[PDB]
């Protein structure tokens, strides 16, 4: 038994930007009141974890990154009521405290307890559960899933089906739910509509799944890597375009293709210029454009407000608009009943020890999701 | 008798930017097929008319401006079926052709036959019905209401109640409908919400009327001219703030006052900086901001897309989102049935000959709407 004791285990520590992860021993403290210690089973490699390495997404270093994962509860702190030792669980990078104005709002999901807007890299109490080489190490979004064991606040974990396959449902912790919800919840795509999806990685493929589920007649995938097109078509794209093949800006191309602009567009990359292009390719009077990609830290975009004055709607969202703790168990149940597929997103499987190879695969263009197993 | 003949009458011509209007004789051609010639009875002075004078809003010069008006049909061209000589009518600066993809959409109103996006200053057939001192003169938004007589395309006129008071219902042609619709149709303000309204002229006052009719609990008016506050409170504002009274940026003040951000905000001025402030002051996870003011020609705003990623919605609209020809007669009928008031908007009534005095009243801060009577 390890309950009440420090655990020594392996983790992937990031000591410096623009360097490989270091796989080495860390010390993981036992959970305090209203905290949960989790044995990790599987974790996905998402572009947002890479953004921590590149300095795109700023959070304090040194850090244990990872936010898309699933595992098994090892122990619970005083007062925990919503999970027990042995339960299967998904960590929630967006918490659901249930008590703030956002949690109480029908449409709100970006709980005020989040660590994303002004990242601190701690537990809710302002302290760390991790030591490495005798030094404190920061958490990431209250999750820190690149470790054999992590500690999370109770508002940042959801219990899931005991029969769930953790090497697949790890993707419900971020990329699948984000893209799917961006289409069906945030945009509210309509039957018979025309959609344009910018970026065909794991998150953009999940947006396509949601647009198909909503009954779109046309789903136009957009990527500068034409090797992404075959899988985009398998999951529902009706056509794909590469901006580098055209002499005109792709907003003009897409306006022509859609006979005056698309109904719904999605930016699923993280670039200023494609956020403005995606806006402008939606129909000027009634179009909707959703920003999903994470922008470069502290950088502003330039746009003409006449794009909005004619009637366009521009919005963004975290985690597909889903209230996290309510939604994750229901999404897992839907997956168990075959309402959506996760296999199309999983291109590579590696042991956790080969994390750096998994990041190489993402950076080269060759992977969608690599799943790491502990 | 004038039917079929050229009419010589008085108009206010703008020969070049940054000059007073010239009140002098013009010649008005008879209506061609599918056109309507109107005897003007009353026209309002809107800030958009002033933006033509200042070069804020680019349209071809020389021009007959004016777009917020009411009059009586003098004659009709071949093929007109929707109005007849003697009818009371309002000019529609946004047409409703009924045949384009925007008119057929349930939520679109910015008809593709409009002359706002790329102004040419003519009738639909690409020609002008006006001459002055032997020179052709441009039309403005297919209306040109600063003239004793104008000619409009059939898609740019609506028939209204024969008993309506034209000196009041002229405001349904632009400023009332726009502000009121921006609240009740575009934002869809909810019962119990907190709203912030930037700019307390005729259009912003009409936004306040709409927020109050929608049941908002709190309506915060924002203006640098404190003389605007008393009337804003009479029509529904619960509090007013002047940015110049505060050491901190007003987005921070309004976030504090609303215990974390407002539900709905409206930019009703036309400035890049207040568009970004208005978006920022709405709650980051579920807030909605609507741009109503007309921006400076060709200028781009700068903003951080993280304002949208957290969950805000940003939109704009023309004419309050109302389909123009369907809506204008219904709004007149609703005024006749006492469903809303127009008198709070009207501070001055002058003969048409005093047009320049009316614009100097607007520019000095001393008026809301001046109504000019022919
Ligand atoms: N809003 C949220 O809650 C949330 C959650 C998930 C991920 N993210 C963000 O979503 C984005 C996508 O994540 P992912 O894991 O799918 O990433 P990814 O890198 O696998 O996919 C991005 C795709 O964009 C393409 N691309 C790059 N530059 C392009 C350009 N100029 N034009 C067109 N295509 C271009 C790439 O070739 C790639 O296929 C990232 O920015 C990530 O940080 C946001
Ligand atoms: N979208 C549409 O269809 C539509 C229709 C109506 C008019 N317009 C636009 O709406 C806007 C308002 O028109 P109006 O006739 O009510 O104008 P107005 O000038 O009477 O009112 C604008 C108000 O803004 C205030 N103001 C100016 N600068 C400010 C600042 N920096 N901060 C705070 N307050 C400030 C003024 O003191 C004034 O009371 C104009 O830009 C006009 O062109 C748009």
């Amino acid at each position: 038994s390890t309950a009440g004791k420090v655990i020594k285990c392996k983790a992937a520590v990031l000591w410096e930007e623009k360097k490989p992860f270091s796989i080495e021993e860390v010390e993981v403290a036992p959970p305090k009141a209203h905290e949960v210690r989790i044995k990790m089973v599987a974790t996905g490699i998402c572009r947002s974890d890479d953004h921590v390495v590149s300095g795109t997404l700023v959070t304090p270093l040194p850090v244990i990154a990872g936010h898309e994962a699933a595992g098994i509860v090892e122990s619970i702190g005083e007062g925990v009521t919503t999970v027990r030792p042995g339960d299967k669980v998904i960590p929630l990078f967006t918490p659901q405290c249930g008590k703030c104005r956002v949690c109480k709002h029908p449409e709100g999901n970006f709980c005020l307890k989040n660590d994303l807007s002004m990242p601190r890299g701690t537990m809710q109490d302002g302290t760390s559960r991790f030591t490495c080489r005798g030094k404190p190490i920061h958490h990431f979004l209250g999750t820190s899933t690149f470790s054999q064991y992590t500690v999370v606040d109770e508002i940042s974990v959801a219990k899931i089906d005991a029969a769930s396959p953790l090497e697949k449902v790890c993707l419900i912790g971020c990329g699948f739910s984000t893209g799917y919800g961006s289409a069906v919840k945030v945009a509210k795509v309509t039957q018979g509509s025309t959609c344009a999806v910018f970026g065909l990685g794991g998150v953009g493929l999940s947006v396509i799944m949601g647009c198909k589920a909503a009954g779109a007649a046309r789903i136009i995938g957009v990527d500068i890597n034409k090797d992404k097109f075959a899988k985009a078509k398998e999951v529902g794209a009706t056509e794909c375009v590469n901006p580098q093949d055209y002499k005109k800006p792709i907003q003009e191309v897409l306006t022509e293709m859609s006979n005056g602009g698309v109904d719904f567009s999605f930016e699923v990359i993280g670039r200023l210029d494609t956020m403005v292009t995606a806006l402008s390719c939606c129909q000027e009077a009634y179009g909707v454009s959703v920003i999903v990609g994470v922008p470069p830290d502290s950088q502003n975009l330039s746009m003409n407000p006449m794009l909005l004055l004619s009637g366009r709607t521009w919005k963004g969202a975290i985690f597909g608009g889903f209230k996290s703790k309510d939604s994750v168990p229901k999404l897992v149940a839907d997956f168990m009943a075959k309402k959506f597929a996760l296999d199309p997103l999983i291109t590579h499987v590696l042991p956790f020890e080969k994390i750096n190879e998994g990041f190489d695969l993402l950076r080269s263009g060759e992977s969608i999701r690599t799943i790491l197993t502990f």
